[PDB]
């Protein structure tokens, strides 16, 4: 198949949060059949970032997931053409974010085109006040609807002091060609920042994801 056991990743994120315009880029490498990946992100425009870097991470490719044989892999089939996704991320304190991504491929490398926008985050919130530690590891629910794939997942950010800052995720995935739609299933995730400089102008991101019934 066009999906090699080892693939390179190249991305560019353009967007804004509470009016703050920014541009990020990155490169990495992962094992699609393993469901693991690592990325090196650098803020090319608009640093330092006035808001918590964690909100951006789930925006930085379900092709990097480990799919059991008995579940059609919607993501791997969509290639070499590729697919795109749209997502709404509503936070409990009314902060909202919506993002899109267009994923293509060339040889042994993925290329994403990402747009990320957010607004109405309270100035004294855990987001604007950078009190975020990381994302709890959740189980997201995939299911088909309207001939397309949808994923719903209740996310939560761990706050300094011990609190939990909740956010509802809802994504719509769209293959660019017809493929074998799967049965409703779950996806276990683990997203983590392994290293970063002071103001997060350089970050090393890692994710481990496996699908299951």
């Amino acid at each position: 198949s066009v999906i090699k056991p080892e693939m390179k990743i190249k991305l560019r994120m353009e967007g804004a949060v509470n009016g703050h315009k920014f541009v990020i880029e990155g490169e990495g490498i992962g094992k699609p059949y393993e469901g693991t990946q690592t990325l090196d992100l650098t803020v090319e425009e608009g640093a330092p970032l006035p808001f918590s870097y964690d909100i951006l991470t789930p925006a930085f490719n379900r092709a990097f997931t480990k799919y059991p044989e008995d579940i059609p892999d919607y993501f791997k089939q969509a290639f070499p053409e590729g697919y795109s996704w749209e997502r709404s991320m509503t936070y409990e304190d009314q902060g909202i974010c919506i993002a899109t991504s267009d994923i293509t491929m060339e040889g042994d490398c993925f290329f994403y085109e990402i747009r990320f926008d957010g607004t109405n985050f309270p100035p004294n919130g855990p987001v604007m006040q950078k009190k975020t530690l990381k994302w709890k590891s959740p189980t997201g629910k995939m299911y088909v609807e309207d001939g397309v794939l949808k994923g719903d997942v209740e996310m939560a950010l761990l706050l300094e002091g011990g609190g939990h800052y909740r956010c509802d995720f809802k994504t719509t995935y769209k293959a660019k060609k017809d493929v074998r739609l799967p049965d409703a299933h779950e996806v276990d995730h683990r997203i983590e920042i392994l290293s970063h400089d002071k103001d997060y102008n350089k970050v090393r991101l890692y994710e481990h994801a496996e699908a299951r019934y």
